[PDB]
DNA sequence: ATATGACGCT
DNA sequence: AGCGTCAT
């Protein structure tokens, strides 16, 4: 056993991020049960994001601002910027990009989401080792930090319960060698508290950390002690940890595959996993899986932090749900224009920004029935920012996929269009 | 009926 | 190349 402990990895997660944007564009919104919504025509539009204060009702994403007012008389809402007839999002990215470029001045970041990133801080860590002088530890250089499991053993307040746990940790802390797991753990921690004071300084966006030795344990303790709080999730706490923790809980354990190995195994908790042997595992879910719960059931995942700040694609998108589905050459022409339009500009932005061109494009479309996300994807060049040519030529890709005999019509409706710049490259 | 992005498998 | 999974 290499006790995955190789490494320090971070993630940092955004509190209620959109929400926040939001709250420091107006302070009115601030530290009041808020809720960002898009498209207020339907039901008062769907619900985005959630403040904290909002959350304490109820209120969720996937939830009609109607439906949430029910919960929560005095929610106030902001709704996301419309352009072309759809969600236009810059405002978002752009308050994403504030927080990427702040991170990254730490350490090399994988941007990992709109409102995340992974870290690998295990050189910083190092360093950082080198110019403390085996000087100790205080506590008040981790004022926000959770230890997952303490304390233990030999105030009834959350703040109480942080701080001993800090302390016993503290106390027990194994100075004099900085090869130990547990330290550098520590000065990995003491480096995201500088990182999260920084990014709140500098944009007044407050967020979540999770400290350990992997991408999967790192996003798992972000999530323990969210608002505003980050946590240190060593390798000696796993054990008690993943034995009452829901498998579905662990990142690409949300879906089928997690539901399988519960149904497959007749097991609850992460920590289950341990009783079967690596065979047995990749016997039921294929070699990597297999592999993969194997070590991750005990605390160990080799996934790198991606050197990638970047997207590697971009891409727009609109559902006509229902009623709404497009049904006329016209209506399919005119919006793939729309979208054409929204990802030129974001194209012509990124080359400035990035010196790199997106060489091929991808035309996604939905058909009425059809079970889910999309129903078929095509290819074509991609050699100007045009917004009419990626138009034509995105129809052209796809026209044949109409069964209407009739020449203005489109059947069936369809039921969303998705246009998507990939393939980058130098320039 | 609530816009996006990464990546694996064939 | 085109589809399927998992995620925010
Ligand atoms: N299904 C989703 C999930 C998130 N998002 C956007 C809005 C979120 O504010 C933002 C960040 O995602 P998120 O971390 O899952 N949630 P958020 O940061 O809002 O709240 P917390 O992280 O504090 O729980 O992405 C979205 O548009 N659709
Ligand atoms: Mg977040
Ligand atoms: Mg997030």
């Amino acid at each position: 056993m290499a006790t995955g402990q190789d490494r320090v990895v971070a993630l940092v997660d955004m509190d209620c991020f959109f929400v926040q944007v939001e709250q420091r564009q107006n302070p009115h919104l601030r530290n009041k049960p808020c809720a960002v919504v898009q498209y207020k025509s339907w039901k008062g539009g769907g619900i985005i994001a959630v403040s904290y204060e909002a959350r304490a009702f109820g209120v969720t994403r996937s939830m009609w601002a109607d439906d949430a007012k029910k919960l929560c008389p005095d929610l106030l809402l902001a709704q996301v910027r419309e352009s072309r007839g759809k969600a236009n999002l810059t405002k978002y990215r752009e308050a994403s990009v504030e927080v990427m470029e702040i991170m990254s001045r730490f350490a090399v970041i994988e941007r990992a989401s709109i409102d995340e990133a992974y870290v690998d801080l295990t050189s910083a860590v190092q360093e950082r080792l080198q110019k403390l002088q085996g000087q100790p530890i205080s506590a008040d250089l981790l004022p926000s930090t959770y230890i997952e499991g303490l304390p233990q053993g030999p105030t009834v307040q959350k703040e109480g319960m942080r701080k001993q746990g800090l302390f016993q940790w503290l106390d027990s802390l194994q100075i004099d060698n900085l090869t130990s797991p547990d330290l550098q753990l520590t000065v990995g921690a003491v480096i995201v508290e500088e990182m999260r004071a920084a990014i709140e300084r500098e944009t007044g966006f407050q967020c979540s950390a999770g400290i350990s030795h992997n991408k999967v344990l790192a996003k798992l303790a972000c999530g323990l002690n969210k608002p505003n709080r980050q946590t240190l999730v060593s390798h000696g706490s796993v054990p008690q940890l993943f034995s009452q923790m829901p498998i579905r809980k662990i990142r690409s354990l949300g879906g089928k595959l997690g539901a399988s190995v519960i149904e497959i195994l007749g097991i609850e908790y992460m920590g289950e996993l341990t009783q079967f042997t690596e065979s047995q595992l990749q016997s039921h879910f294929g070699e990597k899986n297999g592999s993969w719960l194997y070590a991750m059931c005990r605390g160990i995942e080799h996934d790198p932090v991606k050197p990638r700040q970047l997207p590697k694609t971009i891409g727009c998108s609109k559902n006509f749900p229902g009623k709404t589905a497009l049904a006329t050459r016209e209506q399919v022409q005119w919006w793939l224009l729309q979208l054409a339009q929204e990802l030129e500009e974001r194209l012509t932005k990124d080359r400035n920004d990035n010196d790199r061109v997106a060489t091929q494009l991808v035309v996604s479309i939905r058909v009425q029935g059809d079970k889910r996300l999309s129903s078929l994807r095509r290819c074509c060049a991609l050699t100007r920012y045009d917004a009419h040519k990626m138009s034509h030529d995105a129809f052209t890709v796809i026209k044949n996929c109409n069964t209407s005999g009739i020449q203005t019509e489109w059947s069936p409706p369809l039921t969303m269009l998705f246009l998507c710049a990939t393939k980058f490259s130098a320039s």
